[PDB]
């Protein structure tokens, strides 16, 4: 089982970390969510379905910088909702294909009534998402940590 | 502060995740109305009310699946209504007793014109409504959110 | 492989033909479509699918009334556009399930510049689609009839 | 009249459907734009023009898959630019010439502010565009359908 960015670094069989830089829309007003959609951005396959059933969870998110301080969020995780940062692990997606399947997680994020100027800094640490895999076959449990960088700054008109 | 869910599950202090499965009219014609009343799913108490005035928003619903593309209307909070999928914040709702209060969320939900046959599958996410709980003691900001599925496929007769 | 109407009637093993009503939006300008999505009111379904593979069709759709008369058309199914009424018969979908599959039919229809009033009459047919059903296993071949009928007039502004 | 398309195939007298496969920039950064120009794609001709006008719309243009939720833009129509997904049916070219006339179709597309990562998969349909061909002859009015899909993955780098 490994994982891979869109365009650019993996983390292979084992686990390990990498860095996701996203798009943000440059201005949100409270009462607007920005939407974190991960999934066009990273992508997991299972390497030996035929054999082996692969289990990825949601373990943790959490929040950093402008998005800890300035907004409130919810997390989507394969069709279901959950506070962000989150409080428990997520239920299971399973994987079967040696073919990339996204990781389906996607953040909603709203301005707290404090935001103001900008809320989030260009290049700046917003979130960890913690991607927890273990199987049917043996006592793999491993975690691949998606550390997300904001692109761009984000404004909340005052 | 907690809530829980008839004959079912909670969401203990620190908010979280839930799932209801609410029954549904089996048929609703174009014209008529659907009600999925939470106020009668969904229970909220305050835990040290001798002590502390908890505040209680719907921060925000999202429509989903047939729901989404078959249905429009409002969801009403305690008394005023107001556009669904939602746009912004409701005024609070206070919590002051250690007996469960029904949170007072109802959607009214009616058929786009075009709209016929199976219009929500048995089973199907339908709406996700999030409890915001805030207090008049400390920081505690905590979402409760709940996530709500059709026990019955709803029928838009022709 | 046999198909019902979400809440009426089938056709059975072998073919035949069915009423099937549709509610229309009442009121169309130009440059609108009425959408009928038949697929949320036309399932069918492989009686035999571990040893069977069915084959399903448009083999071909047709106007009548007041559609014939003021609206041209598209056809969606299965993900692809075609003329309405329609110049060939598509390219097949599977059913490979006892399981109620959809058929994935949708008509996108548009007044003409002569609609005005009552461009289509409530109760009047307006449509015939055929269901054209074949397997890899033996000589069947079989058509599916649905006659399309209007719930409702619809009125195109003068 | 009847149209062709670049190393394929035809849409025969009287109208009918085709698929399009087209090349597209492997990335296109948020504020940068995508051009799908089916002016080098599609062509049509008149097939008796010493006696015959042919007149020639873009009916109606949607958009699907990645291109409807991860892009905005317009149409450019022999020179004049509107809206896409349309609202209207556009003016007539004339069609007066037994040579391969391109049809004056571009797309100019460009990302939500939000989207990143794969924001069109390979393979996957963008667009439907439904040319409408009429002439100063007869009654005939005959809908070439073509259904736009993108060759290979865009992505929008973050
Ligand atoms: C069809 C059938 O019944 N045939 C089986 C054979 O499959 C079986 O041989 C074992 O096959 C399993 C997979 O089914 C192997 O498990 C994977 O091993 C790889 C790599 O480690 C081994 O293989 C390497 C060569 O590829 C060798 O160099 C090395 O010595 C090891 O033997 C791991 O990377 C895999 O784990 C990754 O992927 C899985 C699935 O996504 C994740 O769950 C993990 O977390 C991890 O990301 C697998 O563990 C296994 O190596 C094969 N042999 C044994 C005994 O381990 C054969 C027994 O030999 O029996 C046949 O009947
Ligand atoms: C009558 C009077 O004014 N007397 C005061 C005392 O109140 C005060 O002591 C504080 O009393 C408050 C209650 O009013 C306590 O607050 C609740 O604590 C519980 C439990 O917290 C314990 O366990 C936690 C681990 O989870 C620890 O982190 C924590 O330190 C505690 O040991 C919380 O669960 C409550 O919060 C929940 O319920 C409320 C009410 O529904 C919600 O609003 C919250 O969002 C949350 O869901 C309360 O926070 C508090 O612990 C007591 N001590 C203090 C000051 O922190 C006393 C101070 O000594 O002064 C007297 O005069
Ligand atoms: C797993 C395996 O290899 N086992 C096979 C057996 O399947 C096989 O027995 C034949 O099985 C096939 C299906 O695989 C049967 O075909 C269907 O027949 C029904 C009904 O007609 C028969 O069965 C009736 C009882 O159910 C009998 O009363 C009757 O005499 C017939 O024998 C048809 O309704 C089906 O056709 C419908 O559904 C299919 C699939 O959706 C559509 O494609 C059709 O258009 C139609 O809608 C099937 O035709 C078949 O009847 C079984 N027997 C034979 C020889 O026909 C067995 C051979 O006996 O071999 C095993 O190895
Ligand atoms: C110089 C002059 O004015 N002389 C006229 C003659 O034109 C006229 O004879 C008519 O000529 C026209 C061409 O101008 C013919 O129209 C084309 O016919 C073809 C083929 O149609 C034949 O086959 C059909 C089966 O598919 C039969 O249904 C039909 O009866 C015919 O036998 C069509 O394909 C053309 O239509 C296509 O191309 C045009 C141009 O691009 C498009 O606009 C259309 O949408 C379509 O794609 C034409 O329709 C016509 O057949 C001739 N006869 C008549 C009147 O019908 C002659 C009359 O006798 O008068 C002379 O003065
Ligand atoms: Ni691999
Ligand atoms: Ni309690
Ligand atoms: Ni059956
Ligand atoms: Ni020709």
């Amino acid at each position: 089982f490994a994982c891979k960015t869109a365009n650019g670094t993996a983390i292979p069989i084992g686990g390990g970390s990498a860095n996701v830089y996203v798009n943000l829309a440059p201005v949100v007003n409270v009462g607007q969510n920005l939407v974190v959609d991960l999934s066009t951005q990273i992508f997991c396959h299972n390497d030996y379905p035929e054999t082996i059933t692969d289990y990825v969870t949601l373990q943790r998110g959490s929040a950093y910088g402008g998005v800890l301080s300035n907004f409130s969020g919810t997390v989507k995780y394969s069709g279901s909702s959950y506070p962000f940062p989150t409080t428990s692990e997520t239920p299971r997606v399973v994987y079967n294909s040696r073919t990339d399947k996204p990781w389906p997680v996607a953040l909603y994020l709203t301005p707290v009534s404090s935001a103001g100027g900008v809320a989030i800094k260009a290049g700046s640490l917003i979130a960890v998402l913690i991607l927890r895999q273990t199987n049917n076959y043996n006592s793999d449990d491993f975690q691949f940590v998606w550390n997300i960088y904001a692109n761009n700054d984000v404004v909340v008109p005052t």
